[PDB]
């Protein structure tokens, strides 16, 4: 009657959705480097613990999308610092020995072309500095501050200056083939380079196209990059270009060469001048949309211009200077000839204008037609070639003073894949500096590094929408960070008090602005650590901090905004150095008030007793790497509280929140007994635990831990890994097997262990998520179903011998892949859902 919810079926633990990809991604990247895994930063909680049920394999899949996300940014920036290498490697040109043309390489900077030396001289891209608070190596040194994480310095006067740390330096080098021949101009600016971090499992330890170069230039204290805080590893998500205008020089010889001026983005146009200096002949100069350049024959020539290559020929003529183009936007050239030295200037076909300086006329000749200058072909595709690759770049770009509509609405941001998006969508004096933070769907975020604000920006590129305000506004210190996650966004408030420094993190989603941690103070961290319950507000930080005003409510300009003001989550963690050697940290409950309140168990080779004046505190004291592990319905009067701390390698369970008041000399969080933990993880409300030899255990309220799989870092050198396999468990054990590759040894090829049986999905099965049922009564037809299809189906088990055919010594598949193959079970039928019940199916 009704659904079924049948005792002894023996149903396997990660049950329908399970995708080896993702779990077999996430249980690898937690399998290594230290950190964590789906932790969050502010407040100090596994998995979103408010999440209390859910798919338990779905959120395999929401922490492998997103470190994908964060995967393919890294290996962009990544890209890029490999091109910039391979643009300085072999000094910034290449002879095309096919095609007779000398082409500037993609990223390389330049000062000048010393071309009758055929020297080239070489210039650096500048990098903001890296910066940061102190509270890691000293000060307050004991719990890991929100805000005190690596940050960029803004100021140009204090950037790491120099190419040379991709490995080498020089100021002048030969090149190698080019002369009598046509040269293409160098047609990159100089730039300064901002950068932004993210969180990647792996960034420490990755080795991919161009991170070598990163990792040649973090070694200089200026800059850090490959480098570990407490909630994980860290890398540069992507980068920020501001450029800079740069004057290229060019000082031809005495041979008739020919050159062009290369085509540029959009955004790229009026960065560069070119300086074309020289002596005698006859010298063609190509010009392109969006330079400036100028002309200094001082000894004798006679000069060409090309005008094919812009969109229009109309040109005016100046005694300084002359133009050509169309609509105003004319490439500027300017005339520094003598000795009677003249410009001609040649169209597409047919005509070239001699120009006068006196009568400003371009009086007709026909001597074009005369094949003074090179075929477009070869140069064309040339600038076809090169304008491909400062469009693939991506990243951003930064724009000083953006009118948008003659209003000049100050720094603007130039999304060079989409719609020009980002810009303050107001005039406003401050704001015209105003900082970018993080961006969303159609929602940008900005942040003032100085001043307490920050708004919502570019809905559909309207007005500015809402201002965000802190819950104190008076009191001097900062917002010392700005950062996302997930799609959600976290900001750090540094405070400044005449007792101490303090720091707020608020946790910000939709119209709502939430708090999730608080630093508190001595006179609040030891009336917390007994009993509380306090409902409409948090612990009274309200009368514990805004009686310390210092008029910063000065800087609020408020600009007409909607504020918006905090409100309070569940799980605010409270925590501090109450006193030398006593750390204290609490959870309040919201919701019902209620203290989670750590009583901390010293290790079994030890007990303390403690005098009855410090008894209130927890036997063992509190690590500095501490976090919630969320909390199960134990079915036996109370929930459980679970605490994981990385350093120590040990998990706490804890019945009920604990006691009202702290005794120190009777601890209730037990270390629980686990084989050499490495990590754990909180799927929607399940605990899941890795073990450094590599297998995995879902978790369950009586502290019992029931294995479910084994990993990579399991399978990896064993030769028979299928004989192994029988060692994970007594008996009775139902595995999946994450770490099996497919031929190609790039995907992953679905194989599951049951009661001695290895059951594989084969070539037909195994894109199509297969999902595992259990054994018909003969033993030996494992079922299976495969959701997308909707199809039930019947499969061999694989016997060790076959096995021994299909594998060879490894985890990857052969290519003599002579695997059985699947059939139909039920052909008749397309199914909605389908599971194990102890009746059947």
């Amino acid at each position: 009657e009704l659904a079924h919810a049948e005792n002894d079926v023996q149903k396997a633990v990660f049950g329908t959705q399970l995708a080896f990809d993702s779990a077999s991604f996430v249980t690898g990247a937690a399998g290594i480097g230290a950190g964590l895994v789906g932790a969050s930063t502010a407040g100090a909680v596994l998995g979103g613990a408010g999440v209390i049920l859910g798919g338990l394999a779905v959120g395999f899949t929401a922490l492998a999308q997103a470190f994908g996300a964060v995967a393919e940014d890294a290996k962009a920036v990544g890209r890029y610092f490999d091109t910039v290498d391979k643009a300085y490697k072999g000094n910034g040109y290449r002879y095309d020995n096919e095609k007779q043309v000398l082409v500037p390489l993609a990223g390389a900077v330049i000062k000048t072309l010393d071309l009758s030396k055929n020297q080239i001289d070489f210039d650096s891209q500048y990098i903001y500095r890296t910066h940061s608070g102190s509270t890691g190596s000293g000060k307050i040194n004991y719990f890991f501050w929100v805000g005190d994480f690596p940050r960029m310095v803004h100021d140009r006067g204090q950037a790491i200056e120099v190419r040379s740390g991709i490995g080498y330096k020089d100021v002048s080098r030969p090149l190698e083939h080019g002369d009598s021949n046509v040269v293409i101009l160098p047609g990159t600016p100089k730039s300064y380079i901002s950068y932004e971090y993210m969180l990647l499992p792996g960034a420490t330890t990755r080795h991919d196209a161009g991170f070598d170069v990163i990792r040649r230039l973090e070694e200089d204290k200026r800059f850090d990059y490959d480098f570990y805080i407490f909630p994980g590893e860290e890398t540069i998500r992507r980068i920020h270009h501001e450029y800079v205008d740069t004057p290229i020089e060019v000082v031809l010889d005495q041979r008739n060469r020919q050159l062009v001026a290369p085509e540029l983005p959009k955004e790229l146009h009026g960065f560069l001048c070119y300086e074309i200096k020289g002596a005698g002949g006859e010298y063609l100069i190509g010009l392109n949309e969006g330079a400036k350049v100028n002309l200094t024959s001082d000894v004798a020539s006679t000069w060409i211009i090309d005008s094919s290559q812009l969109a229009s020929d109309s040109i005016s003529v100046s005694k300084d200077q002359l133009l050509v183009g169309e609509k105003g936007k004319e490439v500027v050239v300017k005339l520094y000839l003598a000795q009677n030295s003249q410009v001609l200037v040649v169209n597409g076909k047919g005509e070239v204008r001699k120009v006068d300086f006196t009568s400003l006329t371009a009086q007709v000749i026909s001597e074009d037609a005369s094949k003074w200058q090179v075929p477009g072909q070869q140069i064309e595709q040339h600038l076809s070639d090169l304008a491909k690759a400062h469009q693939l770049h991506g990243q951003y770009v930064v724009v000083e003073n953006y009118r948008h509509q003659g209003r000049d609405v100050g720094r603007a941001f130039y999304d060079v894949t989409k719609d020009r998006m980002l810009f303050t969508d107001t005039t406003n004096e401050q704001a015209k500096r105003a900082q970018l933070g993080a961006v969303m769907g159609d929602y940008a975020y900005f942040y003032d590094a100085d001043n307490a604000v920050a708004w919502r920006v570019d809905i559909a590129t309207g007005q500015v929408d809402a201002q965000f305000e802190p819950w104190f506004n008076q009191n001097a210190g900062h917002i010392s960070r700005f950062w996302q996650e997930g799609d959600v966004v976290y900001l750090a408030r540094r405070y400044r008090l005449k007792e101490r420094e303090a720091e707020l993190g608020y946790r910000i989603i939709g119209d709502r602005m939430e708090l999730v941690s608080a630093v508190g103070d001595d006179a609040l961290l030891q009336l917390s650590a007994r009993i509380g319950r306090h409902g409409d507000e948090l612990e009274a930080i309200l009368q514990g901090y805004r009686s310390n005003s210092t008029q910063r409510g000065t800087l609020m300009y408020t600009l007409g905004a909607r504020l918006i003001q905090p409100t309070s989550a569940a799980l605010v963690t409270v925590f501090g150095v109450d006193a030398a050697g006593v750390p204290h940290r609490y959870w309040i409950r919201t919701s019902d008030g209620t203290l989670i309140k750590p009583n901390l168990a010293p290790p079994a080779d030890q007990t303390l007793h403690f005098e009855a004046h410090e008894q209130t505190r927890s036997a063992w004291q509190i690590p500095a790497d501490l976090v919630l592990a969320g909390s199960m319905p134990l079915l036996g009067g109370k929930e459980v509280f679970f605490f994981y701390s990385k350093e120590q390698k040990t998990l706490f369970r804890q019945e009920g929140p604990g006691q009202e008041v702290l005794d120190a000399n009777q601890p209730s969080a037990l270390r629980v007994t686990t084989p050499a933990l490495t990590n754990v993880i909180n799927l929607n409300g399940h605990l899941v635990v890795v073990t450094e030899d590599g297998r995995v255990a879902r978790l369950d309220a009586l502290g019992q831990l029931s294995y479910a799989a084994v990993n990579e870092h399991w399978l990896k050198g064993r030769i028979h890994w299928w004989q192994d396999l029988t060692s994970v468990t007594d008996g009775r054990a139902t595995l999946a097997v994450f770490g099996v590759k497919d031929t190609d040894g790039k995907s992953l090829l679905p194989v599951w262990y049951h009661n001695g049986q290895v059951v594989v999905a084969s070539a037909a099965l195994q894109d199509k998520h297969p999902q595992f049922l259990g054994f018909e009564v003969d033993g030996s037809s494992a079922r299976l179903f495969e959701p997308a299809s909707g199809k039930l189906y019947r499969q061999p088990a694989m016997t060790a011998d076959a096995l021994a055919a299909a594998f060879g010594t490894d985890e990857v598949l052969e290519a003599s892949a002579q695997l059985p193959a699947a059939n139909e079970l039920e052909p008749e039928l397309h199914l909605k859902a389908a599971e194990q019940v102890d009746a059947g199916l």
